DNA sequence: GCGACACTAAAAC
DNA sequence: AGTTTTAGTGTCGC
């Protein structure tokens, strides 16, 4: 009824079928590691502005809620939240050095203002994009919003347990405990150590995330989860690492920039999940029907 | 089969 | 030790 896998940090992922077993909403059994991500491709090379050295990049993503491994399928529920977290790493550059340096895209060099992640959902069979929505903890008593582009600096990905523990923190003392894991406060560095041109000082805000945390995410309520044949549709979640550049022949999305102008989120790397099944609102998807 | 509202159980404090 | 918060899902009404 419950199938258990040991996670990397010694927590468990407990996979169960909600058609057969109902578990409380806030049970720790709702937290579990989702499908592993795979490389789609690498896109634009990035080089350090004097040495010319190519920056090695790797997305480090994980799903921490919302998906169960059931009968060799990865299964989510339309009505329920998923969590997708990601960092990136630069294998050949330590953070402290990285932040003082400057980087160009090799396309013909465009200067990188900052690095960022975005997520997308797709129909895995035809590449059609599927809208995602997020809520705040207040859910219907707060706003709905689409996942945003998240400026980030390189960081190790927190353990599954850490994401769990930080999921609903409001208490100031506990927030302080996790602050260094999730944020870099640029306003607290010694500005004299940095050149005007440094990467750190072209990030758009002083509070810079170390981890992209997309919590309380759902597929848009309009999604059709079955094909006309009544076979399940296959979806996939995508994580894209980009460099944001000033717009003034390679894959990119336009971005609403800080100064107001029409920025450019130039793709660097993309990963995706294997195929995902999503169960809809049908009563037959819930143990209550049995 | 959707948005809204309701109920409820364990986490958070 | 009690009260509030959060989120899976049951239900209503178009």
């Amino acid at each position: 009824v419950i199938l258990t896998q040991l996670n990397e940090d010694g927590t468990t992922s407990n996979y169960f079928d909600k058609r057969k077993l109902k578990i409380a909403p806030r049970s720790t059994l709702q937290f579990k590691v989702g499908p592993p991500f795979e490389l789609v491709r690498d896109y634009c090379p990035v080089v350090e502005s004097h040495t010319g050295r190519t920056l090695d990049l790797r997305i480090i993503p994980r799903i921490d809620r919302g998906f169960d491994h059931i009968d060799e399928e990865w299964v989510g529920y339309k009505r329920n939240y998923f969590t997708l977290v990601s960092t990136f790493e630069t294998a050949n550059c330590d953070l402290d050095t990285f932040l003082k340096s400057s980087f160009d895209l090799l396309v013909g060099r465009l200067r990188v203002q900052y690095f960022a992640i975005k997520i997308k959902a797709k129909n895995d069979d035809d590449d059609t994009e599927i809208n995602l929505v997020q809520h705040t903890a207040k859910r219907d008593k707060g706003p709905q919003f689409c996942p945003s582009v998240c400026p980030l600096v390189p960081s190790p990905l927190p353990k599954h347990q850490t994401i769990r523990e930080a999921s609903n923190v409001r208490n100031i003392t506990k927030m302080k405990k996790y602050d260094s894991t999730f944020y870099l406060h640029r306003d607290h560095v010694n500005y004299e150590e940095y050149g005007v041109d440094s990467l750190l000082f072209s990030y758009p805000e002083d509070s810079i995330q170390k981890v992209a945390r997309y919590e309380r995410v759902q597929f848009a309520s309009s999604i059709s989860v079955k094909k006309p044949s009544q076979q399940n549709k296959h979806f996939s979640l995508h994580v894209i690492l980009g460099a944001v550049v000033d717009p003034d022949g390679i894959p990119y999305d336009e971005l609403a920039l800080k100064n107001g102008s029409k920025g450019m989120f130039v793709y660097l790397q993309e990963m995706k999940t294997p195929p995902l099944i999503i169960r809809g609102r049908s009563p037959s998807n819930y143990a209550s029907s049995q």
